[PDB]
């Protein structure tokens, strides 16, 4: 599933501290956490970034995003999160594997970077 | 009522004005009055979602649909070098207009971390 690093923790080469796993998408603790609570959801698929997605994958896209809504319930995100998808380099996208970011646990501010 | 009672609401069904990008019947696309990026708009569900916290599995579809909207409407405005998607969920997420939105901003570079 891809040539980044995110293809090689989905087939399990490398570690990372797994929160949630399903046969479409994977969701880990961020190695680089920016917040109490950091963790992406992850396709998959190897769709290398948002711009793209294909109408198709419409559904995976949302799963995600289900996904990531489990997860900072499951983590005590009661208090909000904030979900992150990063497009290109203007947009700091640090890793050429579509990914949501959630971030909580503590108060995440305005403007979004 | 269809659209829910919020700000957003009245913006879907035409009740106060908005700077619109796209509009289909599911989602509606619409520049931010309080631009933190050289480009900044919202793509929100027609049907009322309050929070992401409170979205439902058969919603799956619905979200991944903003998402796609969000990325073709970037790509219509000239976003060529990257942009990003945000989606805030309550108190800390700071969101205050409880509909849910995905906001899309570029134009410039982004930092790092996202608020
Ligand atoms: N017509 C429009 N067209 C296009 N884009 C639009 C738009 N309207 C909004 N947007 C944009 O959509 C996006 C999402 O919006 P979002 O970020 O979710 O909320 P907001 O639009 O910024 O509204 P705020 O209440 O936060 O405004 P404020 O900063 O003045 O806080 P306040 O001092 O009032 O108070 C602070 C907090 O206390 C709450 N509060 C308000 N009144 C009371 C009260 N009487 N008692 C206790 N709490 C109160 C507030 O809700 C708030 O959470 C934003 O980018 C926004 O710019």
């Amino acid at each position: 599933g891809g040539d980044t690093i995110f293809g090689k923790i989905i087939r399990k080469e490398i570690p990372a501290k797994i929160i949630f796993e399903d046969d479409r998408c994977l969701a880990f603790h961020d190695i680089s956490p920016q917040a109490p609570t950091h963790f992406l959801v992850i396709p998959k698929k190897h769709i290398s970034q948002i711009s793209v997605a294909e109408d198709d994958d419409e559904s995976l896209l949302g799963h995600l995003m289900i996904v990531g809504k489990k997860c900072a319930a499951d983590l005590g995100l009661n208090k909000g999160y904030r979900m992150v998808v990063n497009e290109g380099s203007d947009g700091g996208q640090s890793v050429y594997h579509v990914h949501l970011a959630v971030l909580g646990g503590r108060q995440m501010h305005w403007p979004p970077g």
